[PDB]
């Protein structure tokens, strides 16, 4: 690259890993909404919600692949894990799930930041701060406040009263 | 003051004494707010109302602070007490507590009313009729009425559909 | 599923398989969209043109998947493999892969379209039909006529030329 | 908290003592206000522009309130000491005031940012950097070109004339 | 200066470094427009896009001096020094001058960065991030696209083409 | 240059000549700018109206450089000398400084023009009247009248009212 | 004529030779518009651009005949010498020979410029300089702008571009 000042090969390299790390969240957040629209599941607004979700995940990663080309490295993929589940139980334990893949999230954003610094890179740990820590723990807090609702409504009605007015 | 005029010493201090119960009060619909806040408790219409509730309370405070200058008066503030609590328990419990806040305004607003008519200060004791005593009748009715409603409702769901519900 | 009906274990199977085929081609796709976008390649129209594929193939996927739960079915996801390669050459050479996984693409379909018709299965074989042959076809032909035109304009100032003109 | 993750005990207390000094700094202002429109002092574009200063203060403490939630920390109030004088003196006197509170604010604001930065919080550092040290800065040569000119205007018909023209 | 705080001499000194570099920049820009705005030469988009750039180099300097002035820091300026050309040769010879310089004003804004940092200043090393280190990996981004589409065009109707459709 | 006609090359020079001396005026003009938005001399309108006054001396300069082109003179660059001063004194001063500045520029633009009349060049002499000279005697006639008026108003609050009066 | 002054018969002389030379070259650019109109030239925009400028070159004999009525001179006129060829070649060669006329047309007027200047004719050499002297560098510039260019693009596909790119 004519390009590529001050990008170190441990970040170029840590950026190809956080690029599969959103693609894997993304097709997660994918199975969850598909589970909420299952005939026998039916939470739409649960659904829609994960779906999008997945959607904010796949733009995570494809704003990782642009950085790493306006730096001059080069994208390099990997497979794409399949999530841990196919069926994700109840609203309260998806949402559980989700919290957890959140915060993982945010444990590997925080490790690349750190590389990041270790390299001097000013450009990169700018980047990682203005556009993934912050929606990253506004993301973390969603879920916890969602968690704690969940509990509070309880299964049955309450599920169906926070599918309903959770997301509108 | 050029301007002081039938306004006694002792309604100076009793104005003094308003503006420190208003802010006091105003703090604690500041913390009642952030408690509902919280990740854990995460009701945000009603952490919404309580924001709207300190609002009001440091324009009660302020409005006093204008009336002790228009009649000529000198503002003498004092430290504003941090709240009895830092958490507020149920949102019934939390509801209960504002209602007593607002009979202890009331109580306080009344005995200044007093103050100013045993110094024959029609002037003030009207103003505190039009600006703060009518609007104390209302907000303790509106406190008393949601404490009845939250009873009614009960913990869980319940909670949650009133938080949806009633401040919109 | 209580809405199960007419919908064999079979084809159940091949829908999934087909899931996974698209997910394939959407990551194929943004492989190509990033390689055209990188510093020292810089033809952002095709970037472009493969990242709005690359959304295409993932809509496809999640159209299966819609229709996998309408029929009670149940979605298992696989692993999305990798794409063959991370560098894809000149235009031209990215067009011919392109066009080969359209023409695989294809070929999955037929075979799933197949398998709906051997088990009398008339919604899916109708649903292929309507929302993935004809498209597939012209999607095929879309390549095809870029492949024929990206040869006549040849390498250098043609590769700018079809860039800027071939996407307006 | 479900959510706390990177957050030390010590950032959490910073935060809080913080917390306390923005809303000191929203008493201050109110004071100067309430001294500015008092019937003798009369400059009512100066009290108008404090109580602004007093609104901000606030918003700069109700932010920290909120983002110590977002991190999973617990807001812990403590009592609003009142500020130092009754009476600020002349206009060059009170924005002198106004602009060493300012600067206490600065240094109180560079010492929590770096208990941040001592426990590695990225998100935080971040968050204090763009919501406080920007603005902060922005305040302190506010005040300082204030003052520069209250100087240059001297006392009467310049204290006048800067009430009229320096708020428009 | 009344407002100066968490500010090293040897970091006033720097920004009046870099403000030096940013005009000079600027001055390079201008050289090159007026080129390719000869008789002979006559690229009147490369010429409406180099003098952009001047305009932008010019618009670094002065944000420079203005955080020069709301640090309270003193701004001292120095000679201008000529481009290092009078000519600049091919569009593509021009083009690659025009990385170097990016690439040279990149390394001394990270030094200006680090040398910041050295000293604490948190204020100076977000600004500089915010508003300098991602423009200046975006400019350097778009010179080596631009390189790579002056090498594929080639010398002749590719630089004619380049010209008509590359700022449109 | 094919175009080139009736352009002598004492004129080409005088030209080069002008660009520089333009240049320098625009970097007094930027100089005196951020000076008068210092923090302890903050008169934000006098440092408005010098950073236009750098702007439309840069546009001179341009302008100039632009001619040279049309009469396939070529463009020759020098450096640009800092400012005589890095503090301007006070507005009289400064005003008095930019005074002598015009004044200086009005001389070097007859020069020119006297230059271009010895060699029958009847394009660059009417260039220079309508482009040039008539805009210069405004200029001089502009700033001996803001210097009688900050003689008028005299130092202190007259100061004040000239920067918040003359340039609305 | 009664209107008659400071008008030499030697510039009227002079102003009837200009008008003859500007209908000379309207006559000029009319045959090259209709050489590039054929139907084995056909480059329209190059045709519709030698169009236009064999309406202006008539609009600047028509302009010549006013101003001579206005100093109360008289039209005389004489025969329009035809171009010196039928056809004009390639792009290249026509844009070469208008350049030619172009440069024969500013001596032309330079020459008339001097006549009106050596009778101390104020109002002519005015009139000269305003409304041809510029307009007539512009056009040569113009016309050397676009020789740069046809020798850039050279023949064939080059020249096909140059007519559908240079004049939109
Ligand atoms: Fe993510
Ligand atoms: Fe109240
Ligand atoms: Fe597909
Ligand atoms: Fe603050
Ligand atoms: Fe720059
Ligand atoms: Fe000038
Ligand atoms: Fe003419």
């Amino acid at each position: 690259s004519l390009a590529r000042q001050n990008y170190h090969s441990e970040v170029e390299a840590a950026v190809n890993k956080q690029i599969n790390i959103e693609l894997y969240a993304s097709y997660v957040y994918l199975s969850m909404s598909f589970y909420f629209d299952r005939d026998d599941v039916a939470l739409p607004n649960i659904a829609k919600f994960f779906k999008e979700q997945s959607d904010e995940e796949r733009e995570h990663a494809t704003e990782l692949m642009r950085v790493q080309n306006l730096r001059g490295g080069r994208v390099v993929l990997q497979d794409i894990q399949k999530p841990e589940n196919d069926e994700w139980g109840t609203a309260l334990k998806a949402f559980e799930a989700a919290l957890a893949l959140e915060k993982f999230n945010n444990e590997s954003l925080l490790k690349l930041h750190s590389t990041a610094g270790n390299h001097n890179d000013a450009h990169l740990t700018d980047f990682i701060e203005e556009k993934y820590l912050d929606e990253q723990v506004k993301s973390i807090n969603e879920f916890a406040r969602m968690v704690a609702n969940l509990k509070r409504v309880g299964p049955g009605v309450g599920e169906y009263v926070f599918d309903k007015e959770h997301f509108s």
